[PDB]
């Protein structure tokens, strides 16, 4: 077991609003570069524990002025038939499904020196429910699933809209500091939770939890960490 | 000349509190280990453009959860005859002095990897003032700049309580990312600035400003930078 998966300030957390100290030096998200063209394509793989898209270079995002980070790639957690598996959970509710997008700090040249330093890494998490309509930035993913079922498996897959993976509203979010939530768990890392939730269909959703398998002959389902205490950090928020 | 001296997120800038984002998150400060002993004694030395007061191990400094620092060293900026020279403003108010204590992330081991990176410095300032009472921890510092008064002289000081030279309050400050004010200019240094001052008599404010020599046969004075722009940064105080 790698020791930093036993901190103080572990990922994720559970999120109280009323709990949470507005900060209006939180500004709204900014993306640059994520409107991708369809080549060069990028690798979605299965890993064991997640289904992740490395991104290319040239993705930027900004969490304020002089606060800038590369992207490097992103994956998803869920449940399974009629079970959540999102990570955060907001007033002990737990959403569908979760997506995060990991960052790496414009200061860092590799993320081995960014791992455990203060601010080094960067992750933008949404919620994943369910609505009416098929999701169509989702669909380019999740219709691939079924290439690469097998663990330890990956396909190519054009490039897309990365911002179209992520809500609309980029101004209203939680921002706490934790950790990864999968070994070796270091801390240091900015977690930015959006207010505002994605939408698939109960069909995508059931693809996502359905489709892949992982370690052993298991289904690759319920694949988040419990939710780690507070421990006296405050969690913040864009908005009262 | 150092181009990043012409860096978007330098340090100094003018503080206008009413334009401070409140954070309920930002907790008082955390100073354990300030209290030195009488020995080992210090290094105390007039390196040109300030006095400076290199710092044992065992300063712990904190300002949050997991955002721990070892303070290295401090040092001072001031004006002259009837002339204030700290480096911060308050609205355009210029105060006679201000007092620098910069430390070091601890999670960095060297600090040649903490600069430029956010976080990676951390620097405490207050602001000098002139009150009627003699300040006897500032006078433990000052007795002793007689005996330095030339470009790169130094002489050995009992150890004191540093944390007896900072104000009344650890509740109240400002907080913003800049950059250090003399050359290398890096950014990603954490300033906190008390909102409180420090008080020391006219007096002492002479013995500083006037007892000290710079390069050439010129006088140690105004070893102050002019105030820089916060282009979209947002100075975050921890009061309502
Ligand atoms: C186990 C690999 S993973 O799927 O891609 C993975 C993950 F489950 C996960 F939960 C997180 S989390 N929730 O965001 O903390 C990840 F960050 C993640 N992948 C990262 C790899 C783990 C850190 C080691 C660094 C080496 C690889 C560089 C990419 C960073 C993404
Ligand atoms: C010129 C050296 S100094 O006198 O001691 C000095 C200084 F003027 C100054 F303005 C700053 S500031 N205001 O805090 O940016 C200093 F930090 C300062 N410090 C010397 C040693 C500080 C220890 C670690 C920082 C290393 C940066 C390299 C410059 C050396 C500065
Ligand atoms: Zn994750
Ligand atoms: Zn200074």
């Amino acid at each position: 077991v790698s020791p930093a998966c036993a901190g103080r300030f572990q990922s994720p957390v559970d999120i109280r609003p009323q709990l949470a100290a507005f900060s209006p030096a939180l500004r709204p998200l900014e993306l640059l570069g994520f409107q991708l063209p369809p080549l060069p394509e990028l690798r979605l793989r299965n890993n064991g524990h997640s289904v992740q898209l490395t991104l290319p270079p040239g993705l930027e995002m900004a969490l304020g002025p002089g606060r800038e980070y590369r992207a490097l790639q992103l994956h998803l957690h869920w449940g399974a038939a009629g079970r959540p598996g999102s990570e955060h959970t907001v007033e002990g509710h737990r959403f569908p499904a979760e997506i995060h997008v990991v960052h790496l700090s414009t200061a860092f040249a590799r993320v081995d020196e960014a791992l455990g330093r203060p601010g080094g890494l960067a992750v933008l998490a949404a919620f994943l429910e369910e609505g009416p309509e098929e999701n169509s930035a989702y669909e380019q993913l999740l219709s691939r699933l079924e290439e690469i079922a097998e663990e330890g498996s990956e396909t190519q897959v054009p490039g897309l809209d990365i911002s179209a993976l992520l809500p609309s509203d980029f101004s209203r979010y939680f921002q706490y500091e934790g950790s990864l939530t999968t070994p070796p768990c270091a801390q240091g890392v900015i977690w930015t939770v959006f207010q505002q939730t994605v939408m698939l269909s109960a069909k995508q959703l059931h693809t996502l939890s359905d489709t892949l398998w992982g370690p052993g002959d298991s289904r690759l389902q319920l694949n988040f960490r419990a939710t780690q205490p507070l421990n006296g950090r405050v969690i913040e928020a864009s908005f009262p």
